[PDB]
């Protein structure tokens, strides 16, 4: 939609209102959206309560419905459905906690209406909702402000129909399919109108209608070594513990993926030769349309579940390190010099592929010769990607992927395979971990529970003393587990107490361990452009699921060559550029190419490039958990550092600088009329739209011990601060985001911090009258037999 209102006059009852809202054939939704408001008199000085406005919404094949997210992402804000059956339009105001089924919405908003129309192609409303703006569900409190002068809305609209669309509270839905979208909303002189009580009071309608499996532990089991989580971090460290002879458990929530996995899931053309949807590149694209099992609903982002975690479901783009990242992000020990050798084994496992298909080409590559020529004249050097890691300015080259065979490879199809070989290795799915259940600062056991059927119930323990705990869980799944054992900030750590699932079982006060876990929360910053050439071809990725083309088809099913061996949408050059800010830090810039529409661009002749701002990025957001015990962006980590912004328009400007030579080539996004300054500012800053989806620094990696008031939450050797035998391996503990795609540095990250637990020699239980434990007590915190740990103030615990 339009950002700039429209002042609308509704003639029956003579209310006004400020529209925003897209058009019929626009290429976002189809049928058409419009939106508006009308407010108090003092709205735009003072925040309002309630409002009035107006819904104009598409109907399918006399089918379909909308939605009003008054936050504006679909998590953690008030929302507003309303959908057609016969005359009568019916709403019910829901609350969603991740990306999943909304509940009813408990607080103390109510809906009511003026008029109601339905036709053919269209449903339209005008009603009046109270109470709407400031909303609090289940300890969740959240508002919307009309004082500043702006609101950050957001909208669905969808083809099929609600299961029984008469009694509201009770309708089933899937996936809204037809457009979805964020935009800040302007409002001016008339939004607040001294009428409003008039038309506040002419709304007289209030519209009426009418377990899982628990499988138990087995007896005498434990385990030296217990992995949580099968994703980019957590199947290659517990292979290489495996590897040397640990006895070795790997937990995982979901369920097989990948058809080497015991996959099943998949379209109807794949079926007989054992590919899944995980194992084909070019149907890599259909998690955003399809997210149905896969994706976590515990977490307002999007993460995959299922084995393999994001390397399942990603692109599966594969970097080899810039040194300078390492360099850089990381202290002493971590650095270039210090994971050189875990690069050489990472990469010996998975080399990178700049041709995915088994016959060394590339398809489709009119899209990527107009922008690699036009970058070569703009004076950029043309690379390898992973022969010359260390070249990331003013440069480009083809996208490198973690493909062989022509299918979906990643950690899944080598580290996971050589692990599920052996003896010592054992993997449990559909089974989830509440937390890790502790004496003191030494970990015995963790607490799981089944996430689906086939699951474990119960409590496994690492073998005595020795046993180690990994949380590979990832950026929001490890911060969640540790914010439940007792680790964490305080008011985090209160909010875990106060709930209804967790409340009564939690560990006890004393035992809390304070560490900044939440924090540093990271990611790239990304903005999309858009440019239109002639040359250029679309591929269409999307019908390629139920209707693959028939060339293309018995190309990959045969031969696994062709455009289907590789990701989707087709994803042009590759170039970064290292930018110097005022305050002397380098930012570093990359662009992605993809052959398709993005901000309501037509798909055939477009091509959309995504710019992530990459390392030296010093803006921070945090995590934070709901009382539903649910992972949240409490603030969002994009451009609070004006310099980050800086960067950005300056990366468009030299883009444009590099790509006017080329000729017939169309900037549609930004347009020509506006600079891109002014382009980047009038974007929403949102962790919907701007998300890279790379999350890192939840629990932040450093020498600084964090119970001292220090910025670390594990130290140099992964552990957790405050306890001898609990480690975290994932991305959450990159003190910040790369140069590049973090898949392959957190698969390095898992070799290298594997390598250095395995050398730490084996956990020596403390003597009686021993020091077991304090707020900076660094060593053993496990009691030698016939005696126990016991607590006397925050500095100091002792062997008894
Ligand atoms: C769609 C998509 C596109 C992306 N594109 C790329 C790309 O092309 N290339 C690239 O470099 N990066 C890409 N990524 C980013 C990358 O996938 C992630 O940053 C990376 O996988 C992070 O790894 P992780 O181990 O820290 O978390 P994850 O990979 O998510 O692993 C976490 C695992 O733990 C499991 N789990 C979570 N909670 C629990 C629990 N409590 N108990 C038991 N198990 C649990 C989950 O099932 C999951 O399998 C993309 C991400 C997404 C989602
Ligand atoms: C059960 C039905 C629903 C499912 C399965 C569902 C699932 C999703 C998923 C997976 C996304 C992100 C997709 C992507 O990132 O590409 C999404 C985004 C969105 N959803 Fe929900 N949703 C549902 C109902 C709704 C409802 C009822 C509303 C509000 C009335 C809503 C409003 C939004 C909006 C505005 C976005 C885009 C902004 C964002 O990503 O947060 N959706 N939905
Ligand atoms: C996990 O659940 C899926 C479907 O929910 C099922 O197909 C699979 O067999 C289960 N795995 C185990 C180990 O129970
Ligand atoms: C126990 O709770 C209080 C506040 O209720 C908090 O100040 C204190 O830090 C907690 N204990 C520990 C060990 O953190
Ligand atoms: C990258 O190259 C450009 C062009 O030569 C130069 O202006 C810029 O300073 C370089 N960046 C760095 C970090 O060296
Ligand atoms: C300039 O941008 C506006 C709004 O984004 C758009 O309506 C207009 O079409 C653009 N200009 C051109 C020439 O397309
Ligand atoms: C709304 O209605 C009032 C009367 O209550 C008018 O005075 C105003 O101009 C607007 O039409
Ligand atoms: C509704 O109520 C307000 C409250 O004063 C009036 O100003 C308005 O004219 C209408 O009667
Ligand atoms: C409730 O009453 C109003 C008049 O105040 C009507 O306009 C409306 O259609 C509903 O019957
Ligand atoms: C419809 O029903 C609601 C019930 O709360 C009333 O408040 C409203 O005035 C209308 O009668
Ligand atoms: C626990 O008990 C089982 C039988 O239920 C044994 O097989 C196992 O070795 C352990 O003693």
């Amino acid at each position: 939609q339009n950002n700039v209102p429209n002042t609308f006059t509704d003639p029956d009852s003579g209310i006004t209102f400020n529209t925003w809202g897209l058009d019929e054939d626009s290429p976002q939704t189809q049928g058409g959206f419009t939106f508006g408001v009308a407010l108090p008199s003092d709205a735009l000085t003072t925040d309002a309560s309630e409002f009035i406005g107006y819904l104009k919404c598409a109907r399918n094949d006399e089918s379909g419905w909308c939605g009003i997210s008054l936050g504006g992402p679909m998590t953690n804000s008030l929302l507003i459905t309303a959908w057609p059956h016969e005359d009568t339009v019916y709403t019910s105001l829901r609350f969603a906690t991740g990306y999943a089924m909304p509940d009813v919405y408990e607080g103390d908003a109510e809906i009511t209406q003026v008029s109601s129309s339905v036709n053919s192609t269209h449903f339209s409303l005008i009603f009046r909702c109270k109470n709407c703006l400031q909303w609090s569900h289940g300890g969740s409190s959240g508002g919307a402000s009309t004082s500043g002068g702006v609101l950050v809305l957001g909208w669905v609209q969808a083809f099929d129909d609600p299961g029984n669309p008469t009694c509201p509270e009770q309708i089933t839905l899937q996936q809204h399919d037809n457009g979805m979208g964020i935009w800040g909303a302007q409002l001016n002189t008339d939004a607040a109108s001294p009428s409003y009580t008039d038309w506040a009071a002419q709304a007289t309608k209030t519209v009426t209608g009418d377990s899982v499996v628990g499988v138990p532990v087995p007896t005498g089991v434990s385990f030296d070594y217990i992995v949580v989580g099968g994703g980019a971090g957590g199947i290659p460290a517990a292979d290489k513990l495996s590897e040397a002879g640990k006895s070795v458990l790997l937990i995982e929530k979901g369920f097989a993926s990948t058809a080497n996995t015991g996959g099943t899931l998949g379209p109807e053309w794949l079926e007989g030769h054992d590919l899944t949807r995980f194992d084909v590149p070019g149907l890599c694209n259909q998690i955003w349309v399809d997210s149905k099992g896969i994706a976590c609903e515990d977490t307002d982002q999007m993460a995959g579940c299922v084995l393999g975690g994001g390397t399942a479901v990603n692109a599966g783009l594969w970097f080899k390190p810039y040194s300078l990242d390492w360099d850089y992000l990381f202290p002493d020990g971590w650095k270039y010099n210090d994971v050189q050798p875990a690069i050489n084994r990472a990469l010996s496992r998975i080399p990178g592929t700049d041709a995915p298909s088994t016959d060394g080409k590339r398809y489709y590559q009119e899209g990527f010769e107009v922008l690699s020529k036009g970058l070569a004249a703009g004076g950029w050097t043309s690379v390898t990607a992973n022969n010359a890691p260390d070249k990331k300015n003013r440069t480009f080259a083809h996208a490198p992927f973690m493909f062989a065979g022509g299918e979906r490879n990643g950690p899944l199809g080598t580290y996971f395979q050589t692990a599920k070989k052996r003896n010592n290795f054992d993997v449990w799915l559909n089974t989830s971990v509440k937390r890790v259940i502790r004496e003191g600062g030494h970990i015995t056991g963790v607490e799981v529970e089944p996430f689906r059927d086939g699951g474990y119930e119960g409590i496994v323990p690492v073998t005595k003393v020795t046993g180690r705990v990994i949380l590979s869980a990832g950026t929001f799944g490890s911060a969640k587990i540790l914010l439940r054992s007792g680790i964490g900030p305080e008011d985090q750590l209160e909010v875990v107490a106060a709930s209804e699932k967790d409340g009564p079982t939690m560990i006890g006060n004393s035992s809390w361990i304070n560490l900044p876990v939440g924090y540093n929360l990271d990611d790239h910053l990304n903005t999309d452009t858009v440019i239109s050439h002639p040359d250029v071809v679309f591929y269409d990725f999307y019908e390629a699921w139920d209707d693959p083309i028939e060339s293309d088809k018995n190309s990959y099913l045969e031969s696994r060559t062709g455009i289907l061996a590789q990701a989707a949408p087709n994803i042009g050059p590759m170039f970064w550029e290292e930018i110097v800010g005022a305050d002397g830090i380098v930012r570093q810039l990359q662009w992605t190419a993809r052959v398709e529409g993005s901000l309501g661009a037509p798909n055939g002749h477009t091509m959309t490039m995504s710019q992530y701002l990459g390392r030296g990025a010093t803006s921070r957001g945090r995590m934070t958990i709901t009382p539903s015990l649910t992972t949240i962006v409490s603030d969002v980590p994009y451009l609070k550092d004006p310099n980050d912004k800086e960067a950005v328009i300056q990366g468009i400007i030299n883009l444009q600088n590099a790509l006017q030579n080329v000729a017939n080539l169309t900037w549609l996004f930004p347009n020509s009329t506006i600079t891109p300054r002014e382009y980047v500012e009038s974007m929403v800053v949102s962790p919907s739209n701007r998300r890279s989806n790379h999350w890192m620094g939840t629990n932040k990696l450093g020498t600084d011990d964090g119970r001292k008031g220090g910025s670390a939450v594990v130290d140099l050797d992964t552990r957790v601060y405050g306890t001898d035998n609990l480690f975290v391996i994932d991305a959450s503990i990159f003190p910040g985001v790369p140069t590049t795609n973090p898949t392959s540095y957190i698969v390095v990250a898992a070799e290298h911090a594997s390598s250095r637990i395995l050398a730490l020699p084996d956990l020596e239980p403390v003597p009686k009258y021993g020091q077991c434990g304090g707020r900076e007590w660094t060593g053993s915190f496990v009691c030698a037999d016939g005696s126990t740990c016991e607590y006397q103030n925050e500095w100091y615990s002792q062997c008894l």
